[PDB]
């Protein structure tokens, strides 16, 4: 399950995409992207220790 | 209609530099697009050279 970190790393991404072409605004891109971050946290630490 | 792709870029760069002034991310991130939305801007500015 190492892939769903690039998935989810593949999601950070796009999510920067989509806000760049105005899909998505700032305020939004506060909660959406530090979910993202937090949920790599959750998937990057104890399983690889 | 390939001269007014500039000024969509150009908010393309709005939008991501609004993200350094609110501080947060990290800037390597932001510094990725940036390299690629800068380029973006390189080509259509030399197209016109010739």
């Amino acid at each position: 399950l190492n892939e769903k970190l690039k998935i989810e790393h593949a999601k950070k991404k796009r999510l920067f995409d989509l806000y760049i072409n105005g899909s998505y605004e700032v305020s939004e891109l506060d909660s959406m992207m530090n979910d993202i971050d937090a949920q790599i946290n959750y998937y990057e630490a104890q399983i690889e220790a």
